[PDB]
């Protein structure tokens, strides 16, 4: 396919505490954590704001539109995302 430094991707795993999840996107093509709850389960898993979505659930979202994506964080109690790229500063951000 195409040429491009693969970058580096972790895949972390969000399981509902407070009767759902605690974080949300927004995008058509790309999509991006756009919040994130100040001690939601995405919070204490280590979801930060500008996470782009690779693989969710073993669903490759990376095309898919985000009504596509909301439905499938819907199925399971919780949902293996594949996260690529942290933010990294001196302030605690």
């Amino acid at each position: 396919g195409s040429s491009g430094s693969s970058g580096v991707q972790r895949c972390v795993i969000i399981q509902k505490d407070q009767h759902g999840f605690g974080f949300t996107v927004s995008g058509d093509r790309i999509v991006l954590v756009q919040s994130v709850r100040p001690g939601g389960a995405a919070m204490k898993a280590g979801v930060k704001e500008g996470d782009r979505i690779i693989k969710v659930n073993g669903t490759m979202v990376t095309n898919s539109s985000h009504l596509e994506v909301v439905k499938l964080i819907k199925s399971g109690a919780y949902v293996a995302l594949t996260l690529l790229g942290s933010s990294s500063g001196p302030s605690s951000g």
